[PDB]
């Protein structure tokens, strides 16, 4: 693994160590998770400290649990702390190339959020915003307030463009496959939804590849970030 930025913070090698709350570090054993990926060791630290991150890495090296994890432990601060109303949110967003990735992605937080409400935490709400769904269903999820959201980039534009959609309290952005959303012709979407927040955000880039496009996107996308790159073998 290689690691560029200033700053970075110290690796972590364990789940316990970052501080997982107990429903999180029981989930992950039912799904056979029992010692994190090199990815996972630098990304989370890097995450949980708030700095923006570019992980270079692919599907194998644990990544998701990188974007994940962190978003549900904010959203979960936030909630107890202030209870969302109706219409507030999303606070994290999560973007990828594809419906069957954002269901999956959404999946895996659903039921990290079930374990958590299990055990005496509160129950944060996901979103799906993706195509193949109705304005019901979307204007629905939307109404009771929203922690997380998973979308598609085309999707997505279409309800800010609405304003069924607001990242007035986005804090958290992570693009997952952002090679593969540029390639698609998304690029101009990703950008155009980034000057849809009225205020800072922590935003993660994570990507298989990394060339000349992709490096001058991430430039524009992000703000001193931590580079991790898990390598082509790892």
């Amino acid at each position: 693994i290689l690691v560029e930025g200033d700053g970075i913070p110290p690796p972590i090698k364990s789940f316990k160590e970052m501080k997982f709350p107990a429903a999180i570090l029981r989930g992950l054993k039912k799904k056979g998770i029992h010692h994190p990926t090199p990815i996972q060791i630098q990304g989370i630290p890097t995450i949980l400290s708030g700095r923006d991150m570019i992980g270079i890495a692919f599907t194998g090296s644990g990544k998701t649990l990188v974007f994940t994890l962190p978003v549900i432990m904010f959203c979960l601060e936030q909630e107890k702390r202030l209870p969302f109303s109706k219409r507030e949110g999303p606070y994290g967003l999560i973007i990828c190339p594809s419906r069957e990735l954002a269901r999956q992605t959404h999946g895996i937080l659903e039921y990290y959020c079930r374990l958590l409400q299990e055990d005496s935490s509160p129950l944060l709400r996901c979103a799906l915003c993706i195509g193949g769904m109705s304005v019901k269903e979307q204007m629905e999820t939307i109404r009771h307030g929203v922690h997380m959201m998973v979308a598609t980039p085309g999707r997505l534009m279409d309800l800010l463009q609405k304003k069924m959609v607001s990242l007035d309290i986005c804090r958290y952005l992570a693009l997952d496959e952002a090679d593969r959303m540029i390639d698609m012709g998304f690029e101009g979407d990703i950008r155009t939804i980034f000057s849809y927040f009225k205020g800072q955000r922590q935003t993660l880039l994570f990507s298989a590849t990394m060339p000349k496009k992709i490096q001058n996107f991430a430039k524009s996308a992000l703000v001193k970030p931590v580079t991790i790159n898990v390598g082509r073998a790892g």
